């Protein structure tokens, strides 16, 4: 619910005897003010989860989610545009649960301690695929007590190669090689009980990519506040690193936030962003929303174009 | 019902107090004969409604819909043919329904005073973008008394240029600007109480194009006539001027229906077109039809393939 | 269910007196191992099927089924894989079914007398269009008694040619043609009373391509064995020949399967495979596999990577 940009649970279609599906998803009008300009950042999401108890500590799971746009510049044009986000099946029980195909990495969860934006947020705070979301993947997630769990490994991609081990089409090659972007995620969360602190921290590597973050949240009635630090290589000896602040309270339905981030890539700041936003919850299906960010940047570094404010409006629908 | 190639609304999977979610579309095989050759025009529509109820007057509501076709020219080839029609969200209630994303302007139900056939027809009504369907547009529409009222608005899109104006990557610009195409469409349909006659007029502009259209149309008992006049501007001094003419009957099941089409374009005739069809519903939602299009373009002006007439078979099912 | 890699039916998400719809598909998880390196072959499919009946003999359908997968390579990337695999409508009552748009043609039930591993098998029965997937076709299939029967006829597809003759747009065309793709396929399969023995075969034809097609199996309660033959011509006079068998056997919750495949193009081997394989039901609608190829092809002729062995491993959610 804190992180109000994230899917909502879905709805049954059907069920029997332990078995179930669910569907959801999205129907989200989104306009993107910059410099008195409009754009149409609208987006719909589907989404289906399949789930099967085989006995009363083990259970199979399946899951699908594609993101669908359009692009009209002006005529009514046919629109081919589709993303699928998630294609996965696993198991779970007492021990936690395991799946394969693409999904979620271990360090998002971490980057959630201050992503509690409707729109804007999550800019300094950089992951690197295996961390973040990607396929030929196993990834794992468990609960013991008051710690959370969660980590991943990652295969290094087949392809093929001619004799001197260019990439080549599988018709043209002598052997069979791969990319060499296998990798690993590690994270935890631990809990203070009651009293509403929470701490966390992670790990990933990729190829010449590494990373590390620490986090921690205080969260109490009506009120939240939260920091983030994230530090590593992006390759080469290339660094950065990035602050996050994030502060939110509710009155009624309403729910407002604010957020500070700061990213410094191979020693230049490459994010400079305060942002503010409004949200108001008709019902916990349809909202709507409005945001501004504040572009720090200087302009003479970097620029015009990547130095400017932006003003966003919002409707968001959804289904379950 | 009459506009019996439009969508009929699909049906609940899940509700629980104001809120429902509505599954819906059609498979569709259509088959084309020109010149004694075969061209596969078959569809599949999938589409998903969202409503909540905020309160007695006050609803929220979501929607998308996507068309789906295949190409195979021979071989048992990958389809990756999408077209998603409609990504829209929107607020309604006592004075009528607001919405942004992709969704119907306002001169659709003004050309369906003699769009009534199952698959021909419609070929001398153009409509422009903010008319037709397009994003970036708020669409609003309300029914009061024996007036029915549409409207909408498009913003123009955002781009980016260089120093010199050339539209480029926003990496190489030096500023933001638009592509010009913003614009607007109004109209208006009123109903003469229980005599079965209705009017309508309408209007819409963007950029170098507007137009108008002025529509009637007369219903008693088993028959329908119709006639509909559009005349404005697509850019420059090219003139576009079109009529049509409609009438149809329904005897038990099966409807019979006939339309005259006449277009000019650029003081020169480009569309000139009568045709025929009968259509069986076995159930509301299982239909079959034929359809012969004389096309009456001379051959001598245009061309052999853009004067030859055609021939139509249609098996349709709606998922309701 | 002995077609193990086949899709199963689906489930009702509405129905009401004789009309119903169902939605049904899979997540499956998927790794393929060769020479030590993996590739992620995950899939999902998504499926609707609506029936409405409409009298006690007649009724009317429509089905359409798509597949999603991804394509990361080491980032989180977009991914836009979609395929079309059906699109039809049809009506079917006491005679049997037929439908237009693309849909199975008649050899499939053929090949299904081997095609019974979860991953691997189905090397050495290569299928023409018209004999396989493909639209611009009629479908037809029916069973009486011991006798199932299945046929398809393909129209060529329109085009459009200049005045020399070549394949152009539209536009810039002097007539209308055709591609030549017609053709037709045809196939039967006897029962042989309660003894467990069962025959078939097929025959197609498509412009320069045709084939036919001989098996048999017999299966006793937890036992299974079948063969297959094939035969025909490509193209010109270049030849195609090929051999499959296949065991199979059961224990509890528990199968396992064999093949034999040998396939020779041109009057060389160019396929020549054992694989073995055990498949775990946990539910009816989740199950787990892992599979191993040996494979026999040289590797001085050839090459290495078209003669590498492969292991796979899979992990399989059905939504019903
Ligand atoms: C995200 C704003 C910071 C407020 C955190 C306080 C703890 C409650 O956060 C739950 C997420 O808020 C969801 C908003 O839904 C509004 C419903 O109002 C019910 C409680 O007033
Ligand atoms: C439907 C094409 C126009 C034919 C003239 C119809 C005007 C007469 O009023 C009948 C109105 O019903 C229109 C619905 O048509 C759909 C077919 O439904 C037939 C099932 O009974
Ligand atoms: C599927 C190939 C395995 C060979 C043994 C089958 C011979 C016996 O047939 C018995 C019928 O079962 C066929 C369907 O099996 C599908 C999986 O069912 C497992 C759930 O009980
Ligand atoms: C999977 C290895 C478990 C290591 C976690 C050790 C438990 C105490 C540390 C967890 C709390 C997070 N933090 C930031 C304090 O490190
Ligand atoms: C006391 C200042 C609080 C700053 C954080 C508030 C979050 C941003 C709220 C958006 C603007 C609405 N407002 C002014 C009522 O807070
Ligand atoms: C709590 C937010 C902390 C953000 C402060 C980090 C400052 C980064 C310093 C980099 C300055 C850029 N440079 C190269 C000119 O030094
Ligand atoms: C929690 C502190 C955040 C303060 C937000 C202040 C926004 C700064 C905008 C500058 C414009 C103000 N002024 C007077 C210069 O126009
Ligand atoms: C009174 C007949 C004059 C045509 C009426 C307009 C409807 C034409 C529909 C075409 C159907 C063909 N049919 C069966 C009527 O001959
Ligand atoms: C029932 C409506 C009939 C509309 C037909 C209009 C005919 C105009 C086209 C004539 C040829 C154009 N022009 C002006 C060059 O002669
Ligand atoms: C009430 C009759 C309307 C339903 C029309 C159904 C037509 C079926 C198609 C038959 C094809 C005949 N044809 C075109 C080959 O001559
Ligand atoms: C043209 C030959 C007629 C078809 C042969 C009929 C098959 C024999 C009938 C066996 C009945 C079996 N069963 C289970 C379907 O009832
Ligand atoms: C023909 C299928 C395999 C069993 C062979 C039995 C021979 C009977 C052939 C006559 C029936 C032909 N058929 C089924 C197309 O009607
Ligand atoms: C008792 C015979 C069972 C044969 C099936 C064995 C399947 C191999 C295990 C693959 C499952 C891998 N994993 C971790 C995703 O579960």
């Amino acid at each position: 619910g804190i992180n109000q940009s994230g899917d909502k649970a879905g709805s049954t279609v059907y069920s029997a005897k332990g078995t179930s599906l669910e569907v959801g998803g999205r129907a989200e009008a989104r306009l993107s003010l910059k410099d008195g300009k409009a754009q149409d950042n609208s987006r719909v999401r589907l989404n289906f989860l399949g789930k099967a108890e085989i006995n009363d500590s083990l259970y199979g799971v399946g899951f699908y989610e594609g993101e669908f746009t359009t692009n009209d510049q002006g005529k009514n044009a046919s629109n081919n545009s589709l993303d699928n986000r998630y294609t996965y099946a696993g198991i779970g029980g007492t021990y936690g649960e395991v799946t394969y195909g693409k999904n979620d990495g271990a360090l998002g969860v971490i980057t959630d301690f201050t992503d509690i934006m409707s729109y804007h947020g999550n800019t300094a705070a950089e992951k690197i695929a295996v961390a973040d979301r990607v396929d030929n993947m196993l990834a794992y997630k468990g609960q013991f007590g008051d710690l959370g769990v969660k980590a991943s490994y990652r295969f290094a991609d087949r392809n093929a190669v001619d004799a001197m081990g260019n990439v080549v089409t599988e018709t043209n090659a002598a052997k069979y090689s791969d990319n060499g972007e296998d990798g690993y995620s590690l994270s935890a969360i631990y809990t203070f009980g009651d009293t509403g602190f929470n701490v966390g921290a992670g790990y990933a590597d990729q190829d010449d990519q590494n990373e590390y973050m620490l986090a921690a949240s205080y969260r109490m009635e009506n009120l939240y506040f939260a920091g983030l630090f994230t530090d590593g290589e992006l390759a080469k000896d290339v660094d950065y690193t990035g602050y996050e602040l994030a502060a939110g309270y509710k009155l009624g339905q309403a729910a407002f936030t604010a957020t500070y981030n700061n990213a410094e890539t191979a020693k230049e700041t490459s994010a400079d962003n305060f942002a503010i936003d409004a949200t108001y919850y008709f019902k916990p299906n349809f909202r709507s929303y409005i945001s501004y960010q504040f572009n720090l940047l200087d302009s003479d570094k970097v620029g015009k174009v990547a130095s400017e404010d932006e003003l966003a409006i919002g409707l968001r629908y959804d289904f379950h």
